[PDB]
């Protein structure tokens, strides 16, 4: 069954907790999944292609949850709306730190990964700008910055800040504090004059 | 004269505009500086060590300018103070995009570079938190987030946002708009309730 593919994906994710991809081998991957090295190469052309697929799953999972969120409005409080949105990325990527970590590094080498970050970031920034615009129309938010430019910076702040937190980088916001920090900065940049 | 070292530094920076370090060679570096490959190795043990030195110069230049700024206060306007601070990093790194670009990528491989970003970021975040605290004491800023946590996120936003702008990443704030965007988000997160 294809589900050997499922087995390669789980072997990889597991191993990426312990060491970078560079220090992970196709032997290591095939072994974990309980297939031969040549049977591995039937399912994925490279180690790098396996990362890509994982990052794709994680990214689409985040996207899907944000689509679920947008199709029903949680009963009022503007701050809570934002907190609930940003939580989608905190939880989704926070459940996949290993993948999140390797994906981000791979952006410097794998334009195929870079393109995948880029696509999904553009989409999410577009969604951010539409909510700010909608909020500006209702009269709740002042027309300050260009909405899309503001949305871009805010999304970039969240990419950088969440992943530094996840990787325990120095410096970083503690993970148990990161959510409140971003929301404060989001709400206050969106609604403030 | 050592100033062969100066010549290796300028050859490298020049070339890093055209191609990544990976595609740049010690031959290329020695040639540009007008020395032999073995004379090169007297001055720097690797290509990677040359990057490091450049990033060090650029980082200290930014730091020094921020020290100049702090030792005399520009006549009032809280927003302008911040704009003037952030401008230091916009101008300094914006004059060294090639170096800025290669330094950032090298963080994923060269813990010696990672450590250099880390050190200087910690310092700048500390300075940010001290200005917010000072501002909170004068009574001008509300005691909202922990000052250091806020300073960290804001600095990370600026690292991510400025370098995406510089590299023409999609997505990004246009460079001619990036300054205003960050300041708005800075001022409004610092002074807003
Ligand atoms: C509707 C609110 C969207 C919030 N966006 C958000 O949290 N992002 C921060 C995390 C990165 C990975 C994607 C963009
Ligand atoms: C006193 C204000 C400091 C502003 N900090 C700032 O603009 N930074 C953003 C750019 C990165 C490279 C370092 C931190």
């Amino acid at each position: 069954g294809d589900d050997r593919e499922l087995a390669i994906l789980a072997t990889a994710e597991n191993l990426l907790e312990d060491r970078p991809l560079a220090d992970i081998s196709v032997d290591d991957l095939a072994k974990g999944a309980g297939i031969s090295r040549p049977t591995f190469y039937f399912y994925f052309p490279s180690k790098e292609a396996v990362l890509l697929t994982l990052l794709d799953r994680v990214v689409n999972q985040a996207d899907m949850a944000l689509q679920t969120l947008a199709e029903n409005p949680a009963d009022t409080d503007r701050e809570n709306m934002w907190r609930t949105g940003i939580n989608v990325f905190f939880e989704t990527f926070g459940s996949h730190k290993a993948v999140t970590r390797a994906g981000q590094a791979a952006r410097a080498t794998s334009v195929e990964v870079a393109e995948l970050w880029s696509t999904f970031m553009q989409k999410w920034i577009a969604y951010t700008a539409a909510v700010i615009d909608a909020e500006r129309d209702r009269g709740a938010a002042p027309r300050t910055l260009p909405a899309h430019e503001l949305a871009t910076a805010l999304n970039l702040m969240n990419e950088r800040t969440l992943f530094a937190s996840f990787a325990g980088e120095q410096p970083s916001v503690p993970e148990a504090r990161v959510l409140d920090t971003l929301v404060h900065i989001w709400v206050t940049s969106i609604y403030g004059e």
